[PDB]
């Protein structure tokens, strides 16, 4: 065929039931994590092929990091109540990764008022049950794939990506590579 | 200030002969690099603490960006050939993870004749004795010193530098300790 199992996605041994449609993974520590996001937008151009009502999730992961990487899960959880993704993805990348200026909750705390968040708003979510709940479901959802490392992205709980089955001479290519690929198994 | 192996630096288990008295290593997809160069400029305050008759070298790596990763380190062999390399290092910088203008081989080469290289001259040098040579340098370098990541720097190729173990708390500060570090070493 043209698109293998084993190739450029992987059949989970044991599917989820429940999972969104498509999930990805990641952690603010992971370099490749900052490639993806900061110079190749995968997530972007991925959405940008999805097909009508086709939901994307992502979600924060606790390995890596030690107790910063906990700290940054319920951080994301709140990015996540409040909305403001789009507002605290690139100044956390680049506080934990470039500028190495992020070392404590404080640190991360800082981002969000830089960013325009009121503080008692973000304090407020910051011990909220409901951010509680938040990151429980992060939790639990890498427990049902028993993920083990990041970046990763699976489609319908049944399939995972492999994007060492891609070329990576021209980066465009390779992320329309990506994108086909996910669309693809989302009608699959 | 105090200097104490295993704290602001490391010595090498296995150490390395023939090596450059200061090698620097980095990479063009690499952000914490970008900040070192733009905003730090560890390498230039490196050089003016540095005692009379002591050159510093700086090589690129392959293991980041995939292919295209491997182009760069080619470019880098044509900047030092041609010795260009104050002319196009912050522009490749930004063009990869700024700008997002580089994407392929091709758009390296725009980098240069927008400098003021001919394009002839470019051509050639990429296909010279003398840039194969330095790609051949580059790589058994990082070879030699088992490099796991960068950015890195090493001294008379038996210490290696370990900013982790540095004072981060003021950036001005830790930009001269540093400096002071390397100095240190390199007459020891």
């Amino acid at each position: 065929a043209q698109y293998e199992d084993g190739k450029q996605y992987t059949t989970l041994e044991k599917p989820v039931a429940g999972a969104p449609q498509v999930l990805e993974f990641f952690s603010f520590f992971c370099p490749l994590c900052y490639q993806f996001e900061e110079v190749l937008h995968i997530s972007d151009n991925v959405k940008k092929k999805l097909p009508e009502g086709v939901k994307m999730t992502k979600y924060h992961v606790n390995f890596m990091g030690g107790d910063l990487g906990k700290d940054l899960t319920q951080a994301w959880a709140v990015a996540m109540a409040l909305g403001v993704e789009d507002k605290v993805t690139v100044p956390l990348f680049e506080g934990v990764q470039k500028t190495q200026t992020i070392r404590s909750a404080s640190d991360i705390r800082d981002v969000f008022i830089n960013a325009g968040i009121k503080g008692e708003e973000y304090d407020a979510a910051w011990n909220s049950f409901v951010v509680k709940s938040l990151v429980a479901q992060q939790e639990k959802a890498a427990a049902d794939v028993q993920l083990r490392g990041v970046p990763a992205m699976f489609v319908n709980g049944k399939y995972q990506l492999n994007p060492q089955g891609m070329d990576t001479s021209n980066m465009d290519v390779f992320v329309q590579q990506y994108a086909d690929t996910v669309k693809y198994l989302s009608e699959k």
